[PDB]
């Protein structure tokens, strides 16, 4: 669930989802070239994760609602039976935690430069 993902973001970190709407070559719609930094790599992986999520029968990353808990800054994916929800929650949780641990070079914001092949 896209809504859950953004809430899952501010749980683990301090930066809201808007800070990521357009960063590097992969954070934001689509993605190309090679990630420019640690954060952009976070987004790179997240996208491949969703692409994978779609290879699961009846599994759409945008609409599928999963179960998880937030004991800030701790995230927990409670799903175990539902594979889509499980796998999908893992994607988002991984990215949320990744985002919060990686640095934010405001320079790599909105750039496309030669960097994003
Ligand atoms: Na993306």
């Amino acid at each position: 669930n896209l809504i859950q993902f953004k809430n899952m973001i501010q749980c683990a970190g301090t930066r809201i989802w808007t800070a990521y709407v357009a960063y590097g070559c992969y954070c934001g719609k689509g993605g190309s070239g090679t990630p420019v930094d640690e954060l952009d790599r976070c987004c790179y992986t997240h996208d491949h994760c969703y692409n994978e999520a779609e290879k699961i029968p009846g599994c759409n990353p945008n609409i599928k609602t999963y179960s998880y808990t937030c004991t800030q800054p701790n995230l927990t994916c409670t799903d175990s039976a539902d594979t889509c929800a499980q796998f999908l929650c893992e994607c988002d949780r991984t990215a949320a935690i990744c985002f919060a641990s990686a640095p934010y070079n405001s320079n790599n914001i909105m750039l496309s430069s030669t960097s994003c092949q």
